[PDB]
């Protein structure tokens, strides 16, 4: 008997891949474009970003690596960034993902500051956006850092969820480091997170609520002017983002349902997606977790 990483129909030949740039690096080591041969079902080819670990020496970072990565062998959302491969035998230890062309939602509305996004384009990624974490919520899994910089934006425009490796720790389910060196996303995070350590669906509601107010400042930095430590203390005291300037009505009503002080008075992602669901584009209904059978 054995506890290690398994090779399954998953496992891609380090021959069959080719890197050509840099991408950027968010949780583990450099994310590279390159080039995939049969990892999708009648392409010879295909345009994938490459994920490899930081310090090559580390076990413990390889194995984590890959049980991080296995997470996404589950997930098969049109709203979810999706695996493609793994190269777990020998070095160096490689997943191999969907290419998002256009980079990181983040970039993407920054690049959009000198018209700004229209309503309907705000609501559209709002639902995509939601669409994901309804299905990664339904799948019991907890993203814990949504934020635009870890959505990402596909060539036709669609956000998708993405990077969750960047506040998980290696020991978390059966040890706890005293006191914590654990990365925590403060200016996302809800009060009952900043307290405990808690993190559940309605936590994840609450950085969607702020990644709301990102798309409607284009990708202002919340709380901007309080240190790490003053915005700990200012959200568990109740406090709360401003409406952004020529924020829609509508928009700011959701972000202040989803800010609700007590988790369990916060929407559901479904709840969300169902009322915005009449302004998405009509292609939602076909594409969309919400829509489809999975969702009961
Ligand atoms: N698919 C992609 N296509 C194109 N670029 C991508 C991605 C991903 C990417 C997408 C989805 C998931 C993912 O981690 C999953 C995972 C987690 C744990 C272990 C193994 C894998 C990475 C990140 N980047 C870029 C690298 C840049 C990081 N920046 C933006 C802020 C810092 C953005």
């Amino acid at each position: 008997a054995a506890d290690v990483y398994v090779p399954d129909e998953w496992e891609v030949a380090r021959e069959k891949i080719t890197m050509s740039r840099e991408l950027g690096q968010g949780s583990f080591g450099m994310v590279y474009e390159g080039v995939a041969k049969g990892v999708v079902k009648d392409e010879p080819e295909t345009r994938v970003a490459i994920k490899t670990v930081n310090e090559a020496a580390s076990m413990r970072e390889r194995i984590e690596f890959l049980n991080e990565a296995s997470v996404m062998k589950e997930f098969n959302c049109h709203h979810v960034v999706r695996l493609l491969g793994v190269v777990s035998q020998g070095q160096p230890t490689l997943v191999i993902m969907e290419l998002m062309t256009r980079g990181d939602l983040k970039s993407y509305l920054r690049s959009l500051r000198p018209a700004p996004p229209s309503l309907s384009k705000m609501i559209q990624m709002a639902g995509e956006i939601a669409d994901g974490m309804a299905y990664l919520n339904a799948n019991k899994f907890v993203h814990r850092d949504l934020a635009a910089r870890n959505c990402m934006v596909a060539e036709d425009f669609t956000v998708k969820i993405g990077d969750f490796g960047m506040t998980r720790d290696i020991y978390e389910t059966d040890y706890y480091r005293k006191g914590g060196k654990g990365l925590l996303p403060v200016r996302w995070m809800s009060p009952e997170s900043l307290k405990d350590g808690v993190f559940t669906t309605y936590s994840d509601v609450w950085s969607f609520g702020v990644v709301l107010w990102e798309i409607a400042t284009l990708a202002e930095q919340p709380y901007q002017g309080l240190s790490n430590e003053q915005v700990l203390r200012f959200v568990m005291e109740g406090g709360l983002l401003d409406k952004p300037d020529n924020c829609p009505d509508m928009l700011f009503e959701l972000m202040r349902m989803c800010w609700q002080y007590n988790p369990k008075m916060r929407p559901s992602f479904l709840e969300i997606i169902s009322s915005i669901k009449e302004e998405m584009e009509p292609g939602f209904r076909e594409v969309s977790f919400y829509y489809s059978e999975e969702n009961k």
